[PDB]
């Protein structure tokens, strides 16, 4: 019952029923003119001040949440790429907030990087607040995908011709490398944005995942999480499960 565990539980419980959007930021494998662009082909560390700061935040979140009782054999390249993506995902969120003139302190958000059985790396984002409404979900997805595709093409470490960069940009947008949770439907039928409950989804779902400690990653595991209150960031796996238990 450390203050950190109690503090996270209390913070989430207060936001138990806050409606938020659910996004997934991802990438897919691409081959352009014989050039392979895989999930971890975006390893440029761009020297923009905010991005550098965000990447440092991810590194330190990883460092503080690491359990040293057990050894961790995650590949260095994998960690690097995840830290970079954490900075890029956040940069996208912050750019859209700026477009809407939303004060960052008026926003609740949660970010969690995972490795899926079939898709591999992806990043969940829950985001909402008083300045957000369900009808804005589709606009948010589109804007986030614009910024996400733009930053990915900038961060790509594969030498690309201008035509190739533009093609990659178009692929990331056309194939919706940012997804928005909607109610189940038909291809022809309309899709409705499905808002989720912030604290509940975090405590009863995201905090239940198993920590990735190996390469290749365990199917369905998580790498790293963070939130707008810096509450879950530094928690070890065992502490996260304690939060879920207390939250109930
Ligand atoms: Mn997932």
């Amino acid at each position: 019952y450390s203050d950190e565990v109690l503090g996270a539980t209390n913070w989430l419980k207060e936001k138990s029923n806050q409606e938020v959007f659910s996004f997934v930021f991802k990438n897919e494998n691409v081959q352009l003119n014989g050039k392979d662009i895989g999930w971890n082909s975006y390893k440029k560390e761009l020297q923009e001040d905010e991005l550098k700061s965000l990447q440092r935040g991810a590194e330190t979140t990883w460092d503080q949440s690491e359990d040293m009782e057990w050894e961790t054999t995650v590949d260095e390249m994998t960690k690097k790429q995840v830290f970079i993506f954490d900075s890029l995902v956040k940069k996208c969120l912050f750019e859209v907030l700026n477009t809407k003139n939303i004060f960052p302190g008026d926003v609740n958000w949660f970010v969690q990087h995972e490795w899926g059985k079939d898709q591999g790396w992806h990043c969940h984002v829950l985001i909402g607040g008083k300045d957000f409404s369900q009808a804005q979900g589709k606009w948010w997805r589109r804007q986030l995908n614009v910024y996400w595709s733009r930053w990915l093409v900038t961060a790509c470490n594969v030498q690309l011709t201008p035509a190739e960069r533009i093609k990659l940009r178009e692929i990331a947008e056309d194939n919706e490398w940012v997804t928005l949770l909607t109610y189940k439907h038909k291809q022809t039928k309309k899709d409705y944005t499905k808002c989720v409950l912030f604290g509940n989804m975090i405590a009863y779902y995201f905090l239940t995942k198993k920590k990735i400690s190996t390469s290749p990653p365990r199917d369905g595991g998580y790498f790293l999480s963070s939130d707008s209150g810096w509450k879950t960031n530094f928690l070890k796996e065992g502490e996260r499960h304690l939060v879920s238990k207390l939250y109930t």
